[PDB]
DNA sequence: GGGGGAAGGATTCC
DNA sequence: CGGAATCCTTCCCCC
């Protein structure tokens, strides 16, 4: 089996450069302004000229400006990037019917019934890269291997504007030499848990009693890692379907006053329904971020679709249920809709 | 005992 | 900052 993974380079920043070439060459930082105060919010992403100095996704906008006060700061226009993304995804579909659109800037293609060796795979990769650059002026990185995981690791190793195949012999070296933290799905929590168990590489997961691994990181995660370690991980590329749509917003100032929170909540409901389109959810959750940055939620699933009117009244109750069962103030409020009636 | 859900939260990654 | 998926634990009803 042959998997080709595509990951767009510094996506949001690069789309902005495509729409405004005068930006190419200088540091470009795409941000998500939270509105709490001047420059409050975070960096969604930045082009490589900016990353050289530490400005990257996730850092506070205020820290970014300290490092690169004269860079170009742009507000995130996610809708524009989404449409550019869709077009690129359609281009990729022209290379395989078996495509898994993982996120707004990445996808997996099962090109097994399209090519036979890694040679023809690599070449197909270059053609895909050329096609995208030519058509959307977007550079991307391609990773090729036997499964989704290593295809993705391959690209990570080739970033940016690269292409990289990880063949069977290297898959074995990685299992032995790859920091397990560098394995997709293994975050800081899980990685520290694995270190304590003496597991630093995929290979190590094979020298521990399963039940011990299971008990420490969970069944799903334990089996996942063991599969990879045994060089047996093999999940098929399949069409992913959105399972929830939501919106959470940061308020002007903290509060526990219902009348002061409701408009933010409703606005979130309004935006969520617009985005819902023709989808009808049977479930609703109201989400609150306390002053101490904790995230608390209360939801409800009914036996039928939720109308906007129902969403409004129910959401009010759930918020009321949150405030009554938590002494903290609310910093951010939102709603999420799921269990669609399709 | 154990199947089948639902609710709330933990993690992870874009 | 903030959108969203998967998986985990506890709680429940029920035969
Ligand atoms: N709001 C927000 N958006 C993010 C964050 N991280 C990534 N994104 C968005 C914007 C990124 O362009 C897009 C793709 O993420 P990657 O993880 O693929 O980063 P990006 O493509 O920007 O750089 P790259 O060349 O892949 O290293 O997802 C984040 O922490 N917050
Ligand atoms: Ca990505
Ligand atoms: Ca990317
Ligand atoms: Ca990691």
């Amino acid at each position: 089996m042959i998997v080709l993974f595509v990951d767009f380079d510094y996506f949001y920043a690069q789309v902005e450069e495509v729409l405004n070439p005068s930006l190419k060459g200088k540091p470009v930082v795409v941000c998500v302004f939270s509105g709490r105060f001047e420059d409050s919010g975070a960096v969604a992403t930045a082009n490589y000229e900016a990353r050289k100095f530490g400005v990257k996704a996730g850092i506070p906008i205020v820290e970014a400006k300290k490092i690169l006060p004269n860079a170009v700061y742009l507000p995130m226009r996610k809708e524009v990037y989404q449409q550019v993304s869709s077009r690129i995804m359609n281009l990729l579909r022209e290379y395989s019917e078996k495509i898994e659109i993982a996120s707004i800037d990445e996808a997996y293609l099962d090109i097994s019934d399209k090519v036979r060796d890694y040679r023809e795979a690599y070449n197909l990769g270059l053609e895909i890269k050329n096609k995208i650059l030519e058509k959307e002026k977007i550079t991307v990185t391609v990773g090729i291997s036997k499964n989704k995981v290593f295809a993705k690791i391959a690209a990570d190793m080739a970033k940016p504007n690269g292409i990289k195949v990880i063949d069977d012999e290297e898959v074995k070296r990685l299992i032995r030499e790859l920091d397990i933290a560098d394995v997709p799905g293994i975050g800081n929590i899980t990685a520290e848990k694995l270190k304590k168990l003496g597991i630093n590489k995929l290979v190590d997961t094979l020298s521990i009693e399963f039940d011990k691994l299971k008990g420490m990181i969970g069944e799903a995660k334990a089996k996942y890692l063991i599969s990879l370690a045994r060089d047996e991980y093999n999940e098929p590329i399949r069409t992913r379907v959105r399972k929830s749509i939501g919106r959470i917003v940061t308020m002007k100032r903290n509060s526990r006053n219902l009348e002061e929170i409701k408009p933010y909540l409703f606005r979130a409901i309004e935006e969520s329904y617009y985005k819902l389109d023709k989808r009808i959810p049977k479930a609703i959750h109201v989400v609150a971020v306390t002053e101490d940055l904790d995230i608390v939620s209360r939801g409800r699933t009914f036996p039928h679709g939720i109308s906007k009117e129902t969403a409004y009244s129910e959401s009010v109750k759930l918020l009321q249920k949150i405030l009554e069962e938590d002494e903290r103030k609310i910093r951010e409020i939102g709603v999420r809709f799921s269990k669609f009636i399709e």
